[PDB]
């Protein structure tokens, strides 16, 4: 039966398994999400929630000025 690990991502979610691309502590197996609304895709389940939570990336800036 299926793991349950997207058993909150709706039909509209799309999961894909994507092994570690790493070597030296590679051998694991990370699921990503995809969202055909905006097509934007997760690594991880927490990244999907903030995303969910706020309803949109909503990114933007918090740094310094950095400016003469």
């Amino acid at each position: 039966g299926p793991l349950g690990s997207d058993n909150w991502l709706p039909p509209g979610w799309r999961v894909e398994d994507k092994i570690r691309t790493s070597g030296a502590t590679a051998g694991s197996v990370d699921k990503y999400y995809y969202e055909p609304n905006t097509g934007r895709k997760f690594r991880s389940r927490t990244e999907v929630l903030y995303y969910l939570e706020h309803g949109t990336s909503k990114r933007g800036t918090k740094k310094a000025e950095n400016t003469y």
